[PDB]
């Protein structure tokens, strides 16, 4: 006799099995007026005006194929489609593949002059159907799919040279992809840059792999940690037009500036700017130093030349440049000028507007909020993501601000669903004639299409009804979003509160934070996950604390832990959850933290503080001592670790060094042996201080996970293992 | 009214005292007293000091061990020990003139030597380094080299590799000189083809890339080391030629296949017995090699071969038995399976193949102890069929009926487990009670075997043990089968039949193991009895020791079954006993302990409430080829695969669900791999089940560096308390 009361919550199970799934409107924009998306396993293509589609490739088309495919891409001219199949995963975004090319007009595979197996990447031009592939480290191009290629670079070689594609450093820090290949807008020529890790030293793990294998593999990747020897770069442009196949491929070399090449410094944004312009902004090893060139394409020569009155210079006496590497340019048409955000004179990262040929740029955006990413640019409008409505950091919509008069700008998202959307992000048509909205909370994501000329809504693409229909009866937490003020400043926070929230209570409170530099944790993004779990099921109030060292506040707020991570962030934290429980509905008993990564560093720094504040607590895969994490990330916001420059606070910021204070706490420490990322070693090394002072704790290591612990069976074990973890400290049953 | 706490066996509260003496001839032996070396005399039991404390003040260094030079009159000094693997290990070295009390400061043996040793008589040195054996007639006098081939990883002259270190020789050394140190024997072993185990050692926090660690490692069914056999004449050296080894080869018995050498034992001055073990370890062949004098080589009859073989199983406990010679060495003692599989001294002439029993019965030879011209004196656990006592034994060999115990009766409520240590020409005998009552250290003299004196009888730990509530000892039988397998139990103070005490299973259980028995224990046990009132048993069932080969061999070919069953089926004879709380039993072990532990626990009995693995073996290909061979052939189609297959704990995953687990194991054990437990673990994650863990960053096999031996007890107690409702 329940009166159709909801009395399901939101369980472990729910969160492992996926009972309750988001559903999501991935499409790929083939023109100004259609895209690609999959319906029930078939390709589909919308007329984004009218929305009538018809199948574009049939699910059974390739049935026959023999392997399993992972992936598909189709020339830009519609052609071809390239197939991915093979798919092995090497680091967050690299993996090695096989591929083959079907011919759209013949409906038939390419069985000549195939691309090969194991190759690193593949791309097609922008425009037609060239390719361009890696494998074995060396480029090679084919101008038609049945036609041999042309080898670009002979001098790859596995771990020591790399020829369009990055070593680990790059790939995972600098660029985040693994393609250093970069086409000219219409193909004809291909930029790419060459790494080289001669005297890179080697991060060493075992691979323990299948139960069959006899004896461990030990993996050996050029990874330079803190300090050490940094890869080299170089970049080259060939272009593909003039391509011989009685003479090698002349790549053409384009030098960074000389006050780049005074030192160690890094290749760290490409962007072509017009068919004979390509910018490139090259970062000093001390990361507050950036250099854009920017180089012409010379007839004549046959040579790329950058002229010294087009360089811009980009520095910072407060921190690093950029979030995280310089923002990258937005050239317009003519590719004489260009937009690109950075931070005005109050630490604020606005909208500028460069000349090429001149120093002073101008803001076209200014205010206490940030721009988040210049999402398309028009002749007459920029679109922007930013954080300005009601001015709530956490908080993403979409902006036009005319070319003409930067005093008229139009939120586009704002207002279309304003209790439902606060958090917005946008994929824009081809010439941006039409774009898709998608936001992401605090209500359910919705996905919206509409086209540009007067801004209206053509139709909703997915509205998550079926969640929603599925979560009527479901006791789901609530997301509170607010901020509290230190030192005159506001911190925004969150924290999603158990159903039937009831002030007059004392919560058990779980204290979930990352904090690295430029982070954000407290937003209005709707997520089923373990928190999800905690608060729905287990009555536990998660929240997560944006504090000194987080992003999208300006650089007053981001920069003050420069030089000096694992202070005032780590301090924050406790002072989060010293102000939670001021509030009156916190148990002061049973507040606990956990975090991954750089969270897992934080929630072993807080721990290890001597506080009093947590009773308990789980770092998953934690940085544990600077100097074993890697260089680019590391040196960014702390310097060398050298007696002239700051070693002094690499070695006072070590959780290792805190372990006497864990006698305090109960401690869960997670990660797994394949980490190429934060190595286990970290782990390894908090362990045993912590079993050198006689501090009993709780231990978990992966076998061969890495970085993500994604795994569909390890993830579920992770989060079963610290759900008993937390249930046992807060003495729930 | 306290108990015997963690922290007292952590801290070692109450210290069990030893008696460790090192004789140096017939009547005098040295003695350690905390800070001094004494000499002393066995007639009289008087003392001088010998090596004060101050002879090294000024010395600079800290000294690990010393050894005197048979003569008397060198005096060699150890230091800069750094450990290897379980006897291997690294050093510097001073020798100091005796006589003329003073270091000598020439031609100095060199830092980082592996290995040293003086000539049985005299003062010759023997040392090797860098993987070369050298040679010092005189302490100070330059060295000869004697080998040109050792190389890092590779060629071992002298000492062992991994794994003839750990499973053949337990010892690093390689080299055997003649009684009067004439010859110099030594064995010779290439791994260049035996892959490599590779591991991490992540170092003290100061190292920012981990190293990893390489060792030559053939786990089984891999390519094994190659041996070759050398003696060199360290009388003939010369300063101008290098010397020259003489070469003994295998038995052509040995050559058809993979082989090893087992076994290295001076007969006389010119006479070397070898034993050889084929790589399916039940056929072992002793040769009798001879020094001909014209032809400066080692002859070995064919004619004087002597085979040991085994149909039921592999030959030997855990390598066919040393010979002991008598003194002309045309004869010799040693210890075999009878017609009835149990263990006894067989005496063999030199010259035919018929040996004769001098004892017999249902009950084990452990070991032949010494061997006069009148008698030999053996350890045997003969006393009243208790498979788990030891006594020393002589028997006279001009009539073999007439065998005398010389311990059984001198304290048979205390003393039930003796070892034994002779003076040099057995004039003298130690003896050693380890139980069931406090250690008792004894001294007596072999022409009548009076005690001569008490030499430590613990009587300042008795005193202090008078106010703790210790645990008792029972030690008894069940009838399997119309067969007795032996166990003890650990009782808490005040036992009382009528409650119902949680159980710890405590289990090794390898091939020729042996868990019950009379020794008194200080150890993690004695807390849990004693402070946290558990019981904790352990069983001997099918696959153990000392009680003949029908049970010792039962488990050939067949790791991981019957001695499996048998911890579970004890276990269930235990809860019958009407004192045990069967909802609150548990096991736990270590190494083959630990993969008896799991394979109970993925068992699904549902006997066991939790148990705890500490670096178990989770699947025999793992493991050395030596060890694991020995007892389960080869992981062949044609052999053994099938079984290897079907004997890994990863494969018992699922039932996993049915109990909780703790898996400890450190991450630079280079006996069994971590790779051990990541793999268990890898398949429990994968069926979903949950469980705890460890690991011991950087930690060995015996995860015994202070703290982390302190660290893993007490996570084991927690868990053990957890899983026992015990706050
Ligand atoms: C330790 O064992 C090693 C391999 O079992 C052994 O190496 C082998 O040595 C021979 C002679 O130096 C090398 O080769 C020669 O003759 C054979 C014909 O039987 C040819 O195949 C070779 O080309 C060459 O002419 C082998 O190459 C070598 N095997 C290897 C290195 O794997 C060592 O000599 C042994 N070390 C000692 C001290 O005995
Ligand atoms: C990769 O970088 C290394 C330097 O880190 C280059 O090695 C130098 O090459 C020159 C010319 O042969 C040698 O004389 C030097 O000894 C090398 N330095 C070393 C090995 O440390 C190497 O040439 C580079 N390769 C490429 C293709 O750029
Ligand atoms: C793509 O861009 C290129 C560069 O702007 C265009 O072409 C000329 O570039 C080629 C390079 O091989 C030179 O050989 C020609 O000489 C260039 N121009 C002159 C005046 O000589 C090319 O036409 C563009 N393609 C498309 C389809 O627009
Ligand atoms: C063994 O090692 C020691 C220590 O390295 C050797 O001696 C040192 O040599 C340096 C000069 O190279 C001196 O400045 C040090 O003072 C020496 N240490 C000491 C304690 O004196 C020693 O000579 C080596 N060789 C042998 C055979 O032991
Ligand atoms: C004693 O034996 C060694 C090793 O066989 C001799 O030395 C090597 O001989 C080669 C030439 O054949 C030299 O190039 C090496 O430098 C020598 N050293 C080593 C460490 O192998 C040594 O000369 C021998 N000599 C005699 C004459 O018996
Ligand atoms: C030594 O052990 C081996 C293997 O356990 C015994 O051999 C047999 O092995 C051969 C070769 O692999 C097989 O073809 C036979 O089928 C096995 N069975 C039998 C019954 O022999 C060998 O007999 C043992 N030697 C001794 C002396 O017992
Ligand atoms: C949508 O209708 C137009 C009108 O003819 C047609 O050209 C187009 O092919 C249709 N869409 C698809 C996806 O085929
Ligand atoms: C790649 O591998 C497949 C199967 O291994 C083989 O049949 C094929 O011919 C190889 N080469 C290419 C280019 O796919
Ligand atoms: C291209 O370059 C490679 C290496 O530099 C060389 O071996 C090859 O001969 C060249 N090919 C031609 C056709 O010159
Ligand atoms: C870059 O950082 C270094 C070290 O803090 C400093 O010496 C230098 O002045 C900085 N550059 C700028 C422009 O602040
Ligand atoms: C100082 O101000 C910052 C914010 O600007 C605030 O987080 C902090 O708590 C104040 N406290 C300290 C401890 O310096
Ligand atoms: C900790 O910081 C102080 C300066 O505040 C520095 O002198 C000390 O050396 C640092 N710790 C380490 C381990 O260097
Ligand atoms: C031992 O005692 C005897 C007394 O008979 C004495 O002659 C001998 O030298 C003593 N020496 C030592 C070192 O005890
Ligand atoms: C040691 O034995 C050998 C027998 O060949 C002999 O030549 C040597 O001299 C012996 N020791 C002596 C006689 O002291
Ligand atoms: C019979 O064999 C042994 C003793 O010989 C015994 O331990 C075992 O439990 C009995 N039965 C079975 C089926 O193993
Ligand atoms: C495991 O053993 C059983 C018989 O005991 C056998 O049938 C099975 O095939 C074995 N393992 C393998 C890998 O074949
Ligand atoms: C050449 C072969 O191709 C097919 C597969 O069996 C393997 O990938 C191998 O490389």
């Amino acid at each position: 006799h329940h009166h159709h009361h909801s009395r399901k919550t939101y369980t472990l199970t729910d969160y492992l099995k996926n009972t309750y799934r988001l559903k999501l409107y991935s499409l790929r924009w083939i023109s100004d007026h259609e895209y690609l998306y999959k319906q029930e396993n078939n390709i589909l293509v919308f007329n984004a005006e009218y929305g009538n589609s018809s199948v574009f490739l049939e699910n059974s088309t390739f049935d026959e194929f023999g392997h399993s495919i992972n992936d598909y891409s189709i020339s830009p001219d519609g052609q071809f489609i390239l197939l991915e199949y093979n798919y092995v995963k090497q680091w967050r975004h690299s993996y090695t593949a096989s591929y083959d090319i079907y011919d759209l007009n013949k409906r038939q595979l390419i069985t000549e002059e195939r691309i090969p197996n194991n190759t690193q990447w593949v791309t097609w031009s922008p425009v037609g159907h060239k390719l361009a592939y890696v494998w074995n480290n060396d480029i090679y191009v084919k101008i038609e799919p049945n036609l041999p290629s042309y080898r670009i670079t002979w001098t790859g070689k596995e771990d020591i040279i790399y020829n369009g594609i990055t070593d680990w450093v790059y790939e995972e820090e600098v660029f985040s992809a693994y393609s250093a290949l970069w086409w000219s807008p219409n193909g004809t020529f291909l930029a790419y840059a060459q790494f080289n890790d001669t005297e890179v030293p080697l991060i060493e793990y075992s691979f323990y792999s299948d139960e069959s294998l006899q004896y461990p593999k030990t993996v050996r990747v050029p990874y330079p940690k803190a300090g050490a020897v940094n890869p080299t770069v170089k970049f080259f442009v060939v272009n593909t037009d003039s391509l011989s196949s009685v003479t090698n491929a002349t790549s053409i070399q384009i030098t960074a500036p000389a006050s780049m090449l005074i030192g160690d410094h890094y290749l760290c944004d490409v962007t072509w700017a017009t068919q004979e312009r390509i910018s490139l902004q090259w970062l000093r090893r001390i990361q507050n130093y950036s250099v854009m060139d920017i180089c012409d394409y010379d007839e004549s020569s046959g040579r790329w030349n950058c002229l010294v009155a087009r360089q811009h210079i980009e520095m910072s006496t407060t921190g690093w440049v950029g979030r995280f590497r310089p923002s990258e340019p937005h050239f317009t048409l003519d590719g004489n000028s260009f937009y690109k955000i950075i931070s005005n004179e109050e630490g604020y990262r606005h909208i500028c507007y460069f000349q090429i040929d001149k120093k002073d740029c101008t803001f076209i955006t200014k205010g206490t909020w940030e721009v988040i990413g210049i999402e398309a640019l028009t002749s007459d409008y920029l679109y922007y993501i930013s954080n300005e409505y009601k001015g709530m950091p956490g908080g993403r919509n979409l902006y036009k601000i005319q070319l003409s008069d930067y005093t008229k700008v139009t939120c586009l998202s704002c207002e279309l669903n304003p209790e439902r959307c606060q958090y917005y992000s946008v994929s824009f048509s081809k010439e941006a004639k039409y774009y898709q909205l998608r936001c992401s909370g605090p209500g359910l994501p919705l996905y919206t299409l509409h086209s540009s000329v007067n801004d209206k809504g053509l139709r909703v693409l997915e509205d998550n009804s079926a969640l929603d229909k599925m979560l009527q009866n479901v006791q789901m937490p609530s997301k509170k979003l607010d901020f509290i003020i230190l030192n005159e400043t506001k911190f925004w926070y969150q924290m999603i509160l158990p159903p039937h929230f009831d002030k007059s209570k004392k919560y058990p409170l779980l204290l979930d934070v990352y904090a690295g530099p430029c982070s954000q944790k407290a937003d209005t993004v709707f997520r089923l996950n373990w928190a999800t779990y905690l608060a729905s099921t287990e009555n536990i109030i998660v929240a997560s604390f944006d504090g000194r060292g987080s992003g999208y506040q300006g650089d007053k707020i981001m920069h003050a832990i420069n030089r000096r991570l694992g202070t005032f962030e780590v301090e924050d934290q406790i002072e989060a959850a010293r102000q939670f429980s001021k509030m009156g509905f916190v148990d002061n008993k049973r507040i606990a933290i956990w975090g991954w990564s750089y969270g897992g560093y934080v929630t072993s720094m807080v721990l290890g503080s001597g506080s009093g504040v947590f009773k308990c607590g789980i770092a998953v895969a934690p940085v544990s001592r600077w100097e074993y994490y890697d260089s680019v990330y590391t040196e960014r916001y702390m310097g060398l670790p050298t007696p002239e420059d700051n070693l002094d606070h690499y070695r006072n910021s070590t959780v290792m060094s805190r372990a006497e204070n864990f006698k305090q706490v109960e401690y869960l420490l997670i990660h797994g042996t394949a980490d190429d990322n934060v190595h286990f070693q970290q782990s390894a090394q908090i362990s045993k201080a912590l079993v050198d002072v006689g501090v009993d704790f709780q231990a978990m290591w992966y076998t061969d996970e890495d970085h993500g612990i994604a795994s569909s069976t390890a993830h579920q074990h992770i989060y079963t293992h610290m759900s008993h973890f937390i249930k046992q400290c807060f003495s729930l049953p």
